């Protein structure tokens, strides 16, 4: 019951390797990745594991820290927008599954606002 991930390497797609998204990389999800919260988003969502066969019935485009982070590593993106628009997407999808309360909400919304102070300022 669970599909398969988000690609994280496509030959044909036009890369680039910019200032923003080496900066996304190093500084910003890697400061995401150890923050107290980031665990439940580091990998794709097992529905199967958690026993939630219901997820992928609602969520239809799945993204996560690990994959944005694979996808950084090995230069997916064009640039930095379309990166963060990865992460807005794993957000929404939380956002979109939970409701308001919810832990994994709460984890989501502190996740976002470092992610949001952390983009404010992009390098040149
Ligand atoms: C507070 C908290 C409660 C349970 C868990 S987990 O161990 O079950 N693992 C887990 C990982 C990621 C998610 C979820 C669970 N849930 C929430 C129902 C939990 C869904 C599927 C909705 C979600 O959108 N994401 C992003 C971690 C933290």
């Amino acid at each position: 019951m669970n599909p398969p991930p988000p690609e994280t390497s496509n030959p044909n797609k036009p890369k680039r390797q910019t200032n923003q998204l080496q900066y996304l990389l190093r500084v910003v999800l890697k400061t995401l990745w150890k923050h107290q919260f980031a665990w439940p988003f580091q990998q794709p969502v097992d529905a199967v594991k958690l026993n939630l066969p219901d997820y992928y019935k609602i969520i239809k485009t799945p993204m996560d820290m690990g994959t944005i982070k694979k996808r950084l590593e090995n230069n997916y993106y064009w640039n930095a927008q379309e990166c963060i628009q990865d992460f807005n997407t794993m957000f929404t999808n939380c956002y979109i599954y939970n409701k308001p309360g919810d832990d994994i909400v709460l984890m989501a919304e502190a996740l976002e606002k470092l992610f949001l102070q952390k983009i404010n300022e992009l390098p040149t």
